[PDB]
């Protein structure tokens, strides 16, 4: 099967940014504040967001599970966690009327500056309660700490025992500089001596990781660390939300193939069709499809394989499922 | 020959690095605030810390000139230090006049006018015979509070640099934010249109482009959902990448999704990363050897990156390289 690891609902019924726009005006004008019981969306309205959108898509391109999360794009923790708590659930009741197609990814109440343990009982709710198999942690929530500070500590515990990884994600390409920033980060401490288990995903192939691989390899010997394979390559990963062939054939050049796990997060940034390729920038299955440096077997692993090891959780799921089917 | 554009005096005597740390500390005590008279660098010192490193490792590797840049409080500290880095890369093309050019640091500061920065800027152009400015896009430092290189606040500096003929490398003072700057200085020029009010002004962006050339089709798809022109057109006559990407694969794919006109050869050698490759036996940041190693670029391809396509782009370092082989025949 293919699993896409990266995608958000970005088609959720209208009332649901409504809903959102309420809850900003009412920071400034707590007179406008709305209720979360005025929020109302119907299994209706919800199949036909997916039907016509993400599920149509998924079936031309060949995809057959999405681990689905809320989309990124301020307020306290009171509104972050109101907020979170919403897109959360909407993620799960998609999963419930699409069972077969879709998974959850969590949303975390992140707010500047507060401790990352207030983000504790959403993440336990969504894996416990909703199934989620890993969650969404924004490494920048706004200067933020890195990765390797101990304020992070508390969640990384929580993965570990849960079996869930993170995929490091900030809320026009800002999302590719922090991928490179928390690689680095990594690299330069030795976060994983303490968490051997840990798992991050880094999307975007990684920001500009493996463009600068050489650079990087050359860092970590100056810092007199472990090669990176060791160091950090079994607990760091890299999505493929790679748009163009060249692109991708680099990060299959340079990245071990266990470190790749497929994703496209369609219907996101880029919607374009490449008038050169003549399909679109996100339909990423067909750069892999296409590569001639993986094998059959990589390309499965890929796909399939690589995300099922880095999601317990997932892995799980999936054995269950075939299990209730036979 | 070969033109490394990017490398900066990272080889300076002790006593600079004292100096500043005084000067620093100066800021917030007047007390212990040092002259520049108190500054003592000698000739020797200079010529010893240049033979034994950059000029070693240049006549090594077979490189023949690069365009050498001071290394990555208020206005009249800037101002101060500004003038003191520069006039050392100077001192150092005057000692070695075949090897180093001039490329000025600029006294920028947070919440200060970047047209402040024209007189050294000037100076440096006309009394140092430098040939290009290496201008921060976030003085602040991994702040982010500078407005983008698209803002009118620049223009006075854009203004001075089509009127002297010289580029800019857009240039940052955390391990790696340098190359998140590259690609953040590429998205602020492709989402604005900069270069419609300066058609000659070029830009030209170190790392090979920091993530840009990686997430090509990225960027080419986001230029299409702002209904902009195609990047060739809309950036590539004034955007440049240089070859400071330490591996095959990746001047490789450089090489592949890049035009060869926007290509210039640089190293940045004994700066960032100054080890040998396990695999390979040669140093990381000898990109000679890739460029060398390419059997993606022909012959004349690879020579327009060594040193055709900085002459286009250096005006005043082609001028240079004229007068030099005129007046000398
Ligand atoms: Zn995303
Ligand atoms: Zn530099």
């Amino acid at each position: 099967m293919i699993i896409d690891i990266h995608g958000h609902y970005t088609t959720a019924p209208k009332a649901l940014e409504d809903w959102r726009n309420r809850q900003i005006a009412g920071i400034k004008d707590p007179s406008v504040m709305p209720k979360v019981s005025e929020l109302k969306i119907s299994d209706d309205e919800l199949q036909a967001s997916i039907i016509e959108n993400q599920l149509k898509k998924m079936q031309e391109r060949g995809s057959d599970l999405t681990v689905f999360s809320p989309r990124a794009s301020i307020g306290d923790f009171n509104v972050s966690s109101t907020w979170a708590a919403i897109c959360n659930e909407l993620c799960y009741r998609v999963s419930q009327l699409f069972p077969d197609n879709f998974i959850g990814a969590a949303m975390l109440p992140q707010s500047p500056g507060v401790d990352p343990k207030t983000c504790i009982p959403e993440l336990e709710k969504c894996v416990k309660e909703y199934g989620f198999v890993a969650i969404n942690l924004n490494p920048d929530p706004s200067t933020s700490p890195p990765l390797t500070d101990r304020i992070w500590y508390p969640i990384y515990e929580k993965m570990v025992e849960l079996e869930i990884p993170a995929m490091i994600h900030v809320s026009g390409a800002h999302y590719l500089n922090a991928d490179t920033t928390a690689f680095m980060q990594c690299v330069a401490g030795d976060l994983f001596k303490d968490f051997p288990e840990l798992k991050f995903v880094i999307p975007h192939g990684g920001g500009a990781v493996p463009y600068h691989w050489g650079r990087f390899r050359g860092l970590a010997q100056e810092m007199k660390k472990p090669l990176l394979e060791d160091h950090v390559l079994n607990n760091i990963f890299f999505d493929t939300c790679v748009y163009h062939q060249p692109g991708i054939d680099l990060l299959n050049t340079v990245i071990p193939v266990d470190n790749v796990l497929f994703a496209s997060e369609m219907i996101g940034a880029v919607r374009g069709i490449d008038p050169r390729t003549g399909f679109y920038y996100d339909d990423t299955k067909r750069y892999i499809e296409a590569s001639t440096i993986l094998t059959p077997e990589e390309k499965q692993q890929i796909y399939e394989g690589n995300a099922r090891r880095v999601y317990p959780r997932l892995d799980a799921a999936l054995k269950a499922k075939g299990k209730l089917e036979h």
